[PDB]
């Protein structure tokens, strides 16, 4: 300490970090590496930083104690599994990687290099998700849930969150809506599913997807994923729906309702925080004082390995 921090990554979520990492006391946001000749400047100028020429210079530089890696999907696994190497902690946003495989070799990799490897899971730390389980014991037995977030873009943009290499299979990408299900319900027993593409004329790029997961848990309960964006869609929806035999829990955006015997009672939500700045202040705090994490290693793993048979029930 101070920890001293590369970013790997100048967006949404690399501009978050690099405001926690530089008003915290116990970090130095040292360096950071981009992709456009624009915001790599508009970073830098905005946080004081210069950039790496390269990725692989960031992270073997030696006056960086941990990298952040808040770029392209694609690029986790290479980029997690060579700063380790060179002896880095390494703090993700999800994906862990884009296949089951490489994630596995990234936990193992890290624990035997006896290096933090942390998956940032902003999903659990959010209201509707807390609220979710303040209130799932009164619903009683879950037989029956279903998440669904339809993103309707038109145009869609030939940017890389509608790339297939480097965001990925949809649902491994979207990891937050599989993970929610298995930090609330555990292991998964069955799993099926389904994903189209609507192409661009560059069919490198995707202007639509809409993928389906059907889950079946093991202790009974039937879950259904649903992820949508694109032209196609022409009516959004972020809707958490729970059915348990003593009630049923909907969550419509932010706001939600308690629903036993055909009538509702309203639940409070928490406020949208700096999620980003709470997962921050938990690496933080894991590193100093050795707070254990709100989520572990483990289950952003098991929630991808859930997501990557997903994909295998595609073909993809
Ligand atoms: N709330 C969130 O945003 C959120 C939440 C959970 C997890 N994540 C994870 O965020 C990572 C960062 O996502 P984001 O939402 O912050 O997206 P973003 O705002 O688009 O930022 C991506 C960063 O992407 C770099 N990049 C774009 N294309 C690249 C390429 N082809 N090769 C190398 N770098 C490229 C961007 O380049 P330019 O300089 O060209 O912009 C910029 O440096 C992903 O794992 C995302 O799922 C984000
Ligand atoms: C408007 C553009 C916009 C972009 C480009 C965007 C990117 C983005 N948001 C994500 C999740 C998320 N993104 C947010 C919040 C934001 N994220 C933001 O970029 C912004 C501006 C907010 C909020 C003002 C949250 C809370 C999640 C977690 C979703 C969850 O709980 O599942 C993810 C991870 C993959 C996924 O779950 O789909 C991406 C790539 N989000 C956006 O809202
Ligand atoms: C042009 C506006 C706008 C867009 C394009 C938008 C889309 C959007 N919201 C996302 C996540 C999210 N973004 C937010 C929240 C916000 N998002 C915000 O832009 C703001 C101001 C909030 C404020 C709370 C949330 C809650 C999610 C949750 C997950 C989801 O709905 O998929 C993502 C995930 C990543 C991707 O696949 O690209 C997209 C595209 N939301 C938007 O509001």
């Amino acid at each position: 300490t101070p920890v001293r921090v590369g970013i790997v990554g100048t967006g949404y979520a690399a501009q978050r970090r690099a405001e926690v990492f530089r008003g915290d006391r116990r970090s130095q946001l040292v360096s950071f590496w981009g992709n456009s000749e624009a915001n790599t400047a508009k970073f830098a100028d905005t946080f004081g930083v210069r950039p790496q020429q390269s990725w692989q210079a960031l992270i073997n530089d030696p006056e960086i104690d941990l990298v952040l890696i808040a770029t392209i999907n694609q690029l986790h696994g290479a980029i997690a599994e060579a700063a380790l190497q060179a002896g880095k902690h390494v703090v993700l946003e999800y994906p862990l990687a884009l296949t089951y495989a490489m994630g596995k070799k990234l936990q193992q990799l890290a624990r035997e290099k006896g290096k933090l490897l942390h998956v940032e899971h902003i999903e659990l730390l959010g209201g509707v998700h807390q609220a979710i389980r303040q209130n799932l014991g009164k619903i009683g037995e879950v037989f029956y849930a279903r998440y669904s977030t339809i993103m309707g873009q038109n145009p869609a943009p030939q940017r890389w969150t509608y790339h297939h290499q480097q965001f990925g299979f949809p649902l491994v990408a979207a990891l937050s809506r599989i993970s929610r299900f298995t930090d609330l319900f555990g292991t998964v027993q069955q799993v099926d599913a389904q994903c189209r593409f609507w192409d661009q004329p560059n069919p490198e790029y995707f202007r639509a997807c809409l993928a389906t997961a059907y889950l079946q848990f093991n202790n009974g309960l039937k879950a259904e994923v649903i992820y949508g964006k694109g032209e196609v869609f022409h009516q959004n929806e972020r809707i958490f729906t729970l059915h348990g035999d003593r009630g049923t829990l909907i969550f419509v955006g932010e706001t939600g309702r308690l629903i036993q015997g055909q009538t509702e009672t309203e639940i409070t939500v928490g406020s949208r925080r700096g999620l980003f700045r709470q997962d921050t202040e938990a690496v933080l705090d894991y590193l100093t004082t050795g707070k254990p994490l709100y989520v572990d290693l483990e289950a952003s793993l098991y929630a991808l390995e859930v997501a990557d048979l997903c994909a295998q029930a595609c073909g993809y």
